[PDB]
């Protein structure tokens, strides 16, 4: 069909990277879109063509089962591969990553109706707070 | 007129990089400022006000007819100056944009409910995959 | 408990970009991580983990009431600490950020349904104007 008419959702993006790096694009800008995801909102009238292209922030998505050791790829951060294993200490999850870097991983635990999250490599420990919605 | 309730969008931005420059921003967070609108919330009671602003990314849009030859600045990427001219190709949109890179264009074309764009550019191609919403 | 099913919105985030600079982390992804903040929606059956971790930027945050001087840190900008006051210029809220940079400030007002805000910073102004929602 000639028909590109409606919203479209991305849903893969191969080899971005190597296409902005062949466009002479500067380390800033091409981790900024690194991290993003696309969709384009056309308007096609004949051969009249109308595109808007609205640019927000990828889902990191991470599963997993307390006790089951599994790979894990931080393309969140440092983008790292890292062994990680999840453990409950009473009511603390206890995840250790090994790898390159020494004494990384995190603690989640709930307080009343708050998240606090712990993560932690090398001597820098990072605190975070949640709340619930 | 003493009235600044409610929320504000944005619709210009003038003089924003020199504005930062003249802060001495770094190149990091001036790329990342500049592909930015911003979005205010006001509550003023009398003399108190409370303030929220919102940033959210710049919607790059991009208007052409089949068979003229029309002028892009490829913000979003590179930000160059390119003259680009797409055509059909049987059901396909193939764009080549002539200018300072060689063998620079895309295709994009409809199979059922899904649009894939191939963007390319020497010998690096990048392939998209949308489905529709 | 061990229950952590539901959406948990973030509301800190205490030393993220040592944390990040312990992970050998990039400047450029540095200085946009610390410019977010993020909300994890988390499915979870007895041991058997799903999250997700939206990621959207931060919300600049400013209150001040006029006449009363208060404390600025610009965040958002270049991250100094300024001391700022406002002051009525007819119905033009002029607001001076005394520190560092020399003739910094800026100026807000409203022309029928629109919202004008020149930052004047050295030689550089920067022009804004936003449409009421």
């Amino acid at each position: 069909t000639r028909d590109f008419n409606g919203t479209w959702e991305m849903e893969s993006n191969e080899n971005f990277e190597g296409y902005m790096k062949a466009l002479d694009i500067d380390f800033a800008t091409r981790k900024i879109a690194v991290r993003l995801t696309f969709t384009d909102v056309i308007d096609q009238d004949g051969d009249n063509f109308k595109t808007k292209a609205t640019s927000t922030f990828l889902n990191y998505d991470v599963d997993f089962t307390v006790g089951v050791e599994f790979d894990e790829y931080t393309k969140s951060l440092d983008n790292r591969h890292v062994k990680a294993l999840v453990t409950w200490e009473g009511d603390v999850l206890v995840c250790v990553q090994k790898g390159e870097k020494e004494n990384r991983g995190w603690k989640k635990w709930i307080e009343g109706d708050k998240l606090y999250l712990e993560l932690t490599c090398g001597d820098q420990v990072c605190r975070q707070v949640f709340k619930k919605k």
